[PDB]
């Protein structure tokens, strides 16, 4: 909880760092205290006291991501793509982590709690009024998957 405090004052002075050196300090706090990247972007979100900083966190998260440093954690994916789509109005970067999530899944249980994220965001999103384009966003790249696996 000390580091997670001390990266959050360090953002707080300066919130216009690259996302790649910021997403190095997440990695370096999860690798010390041997704790999963998701946990320590859960407990970040909690911290951040404005839409900015939940938005620049989430950012530098989804390209720590992309780096594959880590095995592949659901929850973290979860929690990116409800965020991304239901709170920041970027279901463009939340069809990439699917996209990406999708192709590290290469267990069918990792699959299947994968197919179960998505089709919980869109419910959540079919739920708020102006949302119903961003769920069919995440119903076609889950229906593509499908559809191109048994091609």
């Amino acid at each position: 909880k000390k580091k997670i405090e001390e990266f959050a004052n360090f953002f707080i002075e300066n919130k216009d760092v690259d996302l790649d050196e910021l997403a190095d300090k997440i990695l370096e706090i999860a690798e010390e205290t041997g704790t999963h990247i998701g946990d320590i972007y859960e407990q970040l979100v909690a911290l951040a006291p404005d839409e900015e900083t939940l938005r620049t966190l989430t950012l530098a998260l989804v390209r720590l991501l992309g780096r594959r440093k880590e095995p592949l954690d659901l929850d973290l994916v979860r929690l990116l793509v409800e965020t991304l789509v239901l709170d920041l109005g970027a279901t463009d970067l939340a069809v990439e982590v699917v996209k990406l999530a999708f192709s590290l899944a290469k267990k069918k249980e990792q699959l299947e709690k994968l197919l179960k994220a998505i089709d919980e965001v869109i419910e959540k999103a079919r739920k708020e009024k102006g949302m119903d384009a961003a769920a069919e966003k995440l119903r076609e790249v889950k229906e593509k998957y499908l559809l191109e696996h048994h091609h």
